[PDB]
């Protein structure tokens, strides 16, 4: 038993809710919240900009130190940093950005990072301003992640479309 509430169960291990991931993280304080990161951990917009704003920019300060030490992530890769006031940990995962021409096949590699964590609160990778089809992202999630994932979908219209079209 965990504290996630109001989710629709899609499979044995994947759950989905129309929710603001920031507000959901603040209330659950999950062990892991996933950020929709880029390779530079520049949290300007989308989910990343919203999560970082909710940390009063502490996520960005920590991220800049991480990059200065380690260099950029790989597309499809991840790193574990602090969850600040939102979660114990933040798993920064880089899905491919279609608006940069990155290979969508890397989306599966991106979701594989979730398997290193027993339970996660997450957005759909490569959705929103990353330009991929969210229906496809959900399919890859279900077919790749084996650990327990609670997906927060901000847009109500998209949430309904994702549920109604789910096979």
């Amino acid at each position: 038993v965990n504290s996630f509430s109001g989710y629709l169960k899609l499979t044995d291990n994947v759950y989905i809710k129309n929710a603001d991931i920031v507000e959901e993280a603040k209330k659950v304080k999950p062990t892991v919240v996933v950020n929709a990161a880029n390779v530079y951990l520049k949290h300007g917009g989308g989910v990343a900009g919203a999560l970082n704003k909710a940390t009063n920019n502490a996520m960005q300060v920590e991220s800049d130190d991480y990059i200065a030490t380690n260099g950029p992530l790989k597309v499809g890769g991840s790193c574990v940093l602090s969850g600040h006031n939102l979660a114990k940990h933040c798993l920064h995962v880089v899905g491919p950005n279609v608006n940069k021409g990155e290979d969508i096949q890397l989306l599966k590699s991106a979701y594989e990072n979730f398997n290193q964590h027993e339970v996660l609160l997450a957005p759909l990778l490569s959705a929103g301003i990353f330009g991929a089809d969210p229906i496809h992202s959900l399919r890859v999630c279900v077919d790749t992640v084996r650990t327990n994932v609670y997906l927060a979908v901000f847009d109500k219209n998209l949430y309904d479309k994702l549920v109604s079209s789910f096979l």
